[PDB]
């Protein structure tokens, strides 16, 4: 037993932390839990929940030099700026309370480690910088983290359509899947060459990227009915998918107080818990992806530069100044940002008299990440839960539901934009011509509740019915690949009664319908033509021989998988591109849509004669089988995909430490299956096929029988590299294994490790 005071903090206060590093905090009032949680939180991922702020804030340069300067003022840039008054209403209605209460405790630790100095992490002794301390409104006020689309869309499409022009649909066709697959219109009065992209990215990077450390400056879900199920009572998955790292996104923990139950994971800067159940209802989410940015581009005074045109007057911007503190300087820089009445300018051009502004819903009120789980933490039914919904922000999610009284349901929610005349897929002129229509009301939205087959899967693609009012209001267009979607809603469809562990083994499947759909194509090659010839080379041959016999399950033992892994992302998909299309289209697109591509192949007849699709396809595959060989110890020893396909979890800091430092700091699981396609999503980089995205955290819910749910979280619980849970859970991770989510008193203090003390002063 460890014991602290707690200055702030009502009533005494307990935590149990578990034998897998989840904290059971017992508080004695409501808003004592979340200072609890707070403290907790600091106690084991200060470096990070401090280093969030510090980027949130735009305060990096005071302590890490002149190289952070330009991302503090671009962070600064995309604050939120709105009425606060509205903003702390937005989430529920006692948000303040709870941020107020988290922030005491965080600050409780923070000068605990000005106290006993050697409770400060690591981090900051290896920097040379102190934690600072919080204010309730930082928590509301940082938003640029949040998942969000589609300025970069906008972007890339307005740039091909510049530099393709009569080809322009044709290779946005191949660049970028529609759902539903609209012809995009590019805007009355755009000038799609008027977007430039190097620049444009480059501030909006600047301004949203993640805390970045370089050496020159040193989802799927899933909700299953009783009547489906082996316990007879309902059944709740969901997996995230999300950057991977050390330490991981989201945290672990759970919040007992006089009305408060509630137990899951969210990123642990925020107070609550987004993502779990409270004893009586459960919740889990995936990406729904309501088009939240769109640029506008406006035409500016000659005479007078911070003007531009806006409903045939010249407005002026407004300008804010901001002081910037400096490593290794005296003075703050001071530095100005400007706004049109549309948002932050992210660049200016005076000689063509034009400029651009992000106008990004995630800056009005309400769009902190994940905060409107404030009014459903403590939510008892559907109507509770569908009601709290209506005022969910950001990110866009499709929520499952269930509860223990056997109700399952399904909603998505997040701020909606009204475009009464243009379809968000492209930059639009700023002068009035363009105006968002407010924001559409939650009800507008599809729903279910106890739908009839008994069971819901949601997995990132556009579940909108197109007989569905909101089909046609313009939700969104662009979703990710449905893949994942397809292929969990087949097994989830053709298992009439599962358990707790086939959910579990639904999480970890790595079947990618990509190589199926593939494989299926590379049956019908066509032995003539400049095919033939190919396939008289010893090298085509092994590759067609080992695709010839592989079911497309990207196991990690597999060496087809390897072969096919590195073929559908650094060969094929470039190969039928540049075949397609003319080559400075295809240098823009890329690989382009894999779902586009894959289309194409199954259907070259407008893009290539069937011959030339053949050809690319062995050219290819011969230039992948190259590769893996290169990649394999002895072209008789062929590399398995997990012998390519590494786990390593990635600490911010690991290229500015040395070897031994690195290799704390980082935690490396070793080989591992799937891709970014398969429901065990391990999406990996081009350059060495190492992991960067996926499930981290991971939950199988048994609801009702809550002490039976199952979680697991990588690398681990504490971000202190010289703790164990730091990097305990990375093996069981691995293994797709789990450890129970215990959530009675008895099965919380019968797995219990260690006890934490808090009493108030
Ligand atoms: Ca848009």
């Amino acid at each position: 037993t460890d014991r602290y005071a707690a200055p702030g903090l009502e009533k005494p206060a307990s935590i149990l932390i578990d034998r897998w590093g989840v904290p059971h905090i017992y508080a004695g009032t409501l808003y004592d839990a979340f200072y609890a949680q707070g403290f907790i939180a600091a106690r084991d991922r200060l470096w990070q929940i401090d280093l969030w702020r510090k980027r949130g804030l735009g305060e990096m340069a005071r302590d890490f030099g002149p190289a952070y300067v330009d991302g503090d003022r671009m962070a600064r840039a995309v604050l939120y700026r709105g009425d606060m008054y509205r903003e702390w209403l937005a989430y529920g209605s006692d948000a303040k309370r709870v941020a107020e209460a988290f922030v005491a405790g965080v600050n409780a630790y923070v000068a605990l480690t000005e106290a006993q100095p050697e409770l400060l992490p690591r981090e900051f002794k290896q920097l040379g910088y102190k934690p600072s301390r919080w204010r309730a409104e930082d928590i509301v006020r940082i938003r640029h983290h949040g998942l969000t689309l589609n300025f970069t869309g906008e972007v890339d499409r307005a740039t091909l359509y510049c530099q393709a022009k009569e080809q322009a649909a044709r290779a946005d066709w191949l660049r970028r899947e529609l759902d539903p697959p609209i012809t995009p219109t590019l805007p009355e009065g755009l000038d799609p060459c008027a977007v430039p992209a190097a620049a444009l990215k480059k501030a909006y990077t600047l301004a949203t990227a993640a805390a970045n450390f370089p050496k020159e400056a040193w989802s799927n879900n899933w909700v299953i009915a009783g009547s489906r199920t082996s316990t007879g009572r309902p059944i709740l998955a969901n997996d995230p998918h999300r950057a991977h790292g050390a330490p991981s996104l989201r945290y672990v923990s759970h919040l007992n107080a006089p009305g408060l139950s509630v137990i899951g994971a969210g990123e642990p800067f925020l107070p609550g818990i987004s993502i779990g159940h409270n004893g009586t209802i459960a919740f889990g989410l995936t990406r729904f992806y309501m088009d939240q940015e769109d640029l506008y581009v406006y035409e500016t005074d000659p005479a007078q530069p911070k003007s531009y045109r806006y409903r045939g007057r010249w407005e002026p911007m407004e300008t804010i100044t901001e002081k910037i503190t400096v490593r290794g300087e005296a003075e703050p820089r001071t530095v100005t940002i400007d706004f049109t009445r549309h948002g932050p300018v992210l660049h200016a051009d005076d000689a063509s008299h034009r400029a651009w502004a992000l106008r990004a819903a995630w800056l009005d009120t309400g769009m902190a990440p994940y905060f409107g789980s404030m009014d459903y933490m403590r939510a008892t039914n559907w109507d509770q839960f569908r009601a709290a919904m209506n005022r969910w922000g950001a990110p866009g999610e499709n929520q499952v539901y269930a509860d223990r009284n056997g109700n399952i349901g399904w909603i998505p929610g997040g701020l909606t934009v009204i475009r009464p005349n243009w379809d968000g897929l492209f930059p639009v002129p700023g002068d009035g011509r363009y105006e968002w229509a407010g924001y559409r009301n939650m009800d507008e939205l599809p729903w279910a509740y106890n739908p009839s087959t008994g069971h819901i899967v949601t997995a990132n693609e556009n579940n909108i019915p197109p007989d569905h009012p909101a089909a046609k209001l313009g939700v969104g267009y662009e979703w990710s690949d449905s893949s994942r979607a397809r292929r969990l809603k087949s097994l989830v469809a053709a298992a009439p009664v599962s358990s707790l562990r086939d959910s579990i083994a639904w999480q970890n499947d790595t079947v990618s319908l990509p190589a199926q759909r593939t494989l299926a194509v590379m049956r019908t090659v066509g032995n003539a033509g400049a095919a033939a010839s190919l396939l008289q080379d010893p090298q085509v041959q092994r590759a067609v021989a080992l695709l010839r016999g592989w079911d497309g399950n990207v196991r990690a033992d597999s060496v087809p998988a390897a072969l096919f892994e590195i073929w559908f992302s650094n060969h094929l998909r470039q190969a039928v591109v540049r075949a397609a299309l003319p080559e400075d289209a295809a240098k823009l697109v890329g690989a382009g849509d894999a779902a586009r591509v894959l289309a194409v192949l199954e259907q070259p007849d407008t893009w290539m004669p069937t011959a030339r699709r053949d050809e690319v396809m062995l050219t290819s595959l011969k230039a992948a089988m190259a590769e893996l060989e290169r990649r394999s110890p002895s072209p008789e020893k062929l590399a398995t995909w997990g012998t390519l396909h590494r786990a390593i979890f990635r600490h911010p800091l690991a290229n500015i430490v040395d070897d031994a430092t690195r290799a704390q700091y980082n935690v490396d699981a070793g080989g591992i299956g799937g891709s970014a396609f398969t429901p065990m999503n391990t999406s990996y980089r081009n350059s060495d096929y190492h992991l960067t995205a996926g499930a981290s955290f991971r939950m199988v819910l048994d609801v009702g029988n809550w002490d039976q749910g199952r979680v697991v979280n990588t690398p681990g619980q504490s971000g202190d590299p010289g703790n164990s849970h730091y990097r305990d859970l990375a093996p069981i991770w691995a293994k797709g294994q789990t450890f129970p989510l215990v959530y009675s008193r008895k099965a919380v203090e019968r797995a219990a490790e260690k006890r934490i003390e808090l009493t108030p002063r």
